[PDB]
């Protein structure tokens, strides 16, 4: 949306679907893995990280927000995140995809 703000560090706030409920969660991707946090400054880890490496990020929007995506592992479900704006989801889609699949496999 707002094109003119530096200081993202691919560490923006995303909506991590939980028990059929969109709850605010801090998503941090690093080393081809999506870690989950709660407090600020990656104080504590919300739960086991994600092994994006291999997964598949597909744009699965909703009738209430066309800015939501989900990951899949060979057709299965791994997680589901939701951005705030279309431009935001567009940065995550490719961001994750790149991580999910790199090396001597498919390259």
């Amino acid at each position: 949306g707002s094109s003119g703000s530096s200081g993202l560090e691919t560490s923006s706030y995303l909506n991590v679907l939980v028990n059929s409920q969109w709850k605010s969660r801090w998503c941090s991707v690093r080393d081809n893995h999506l870690h989950f946090y709660q407090d600020r400054n990656r104080s504590k880890v919300a739960q086991q990280p994600l092994s994006l490496v291999g997964c598949e990020v597909v744009p699965d929007p909703s009738p209430d927000h066309l800015y939501s995506f989900r990951i899949l592992h060979k057709g299965e479900e791994l997680a589901k995140l939701e951005a705030k704006s279309s431009e935001e989801m567009g940065h995550w889609l490719g961001l994750l995809l790149s991580e999910s699949g790199s090396g001597p496999s498919s390259g």
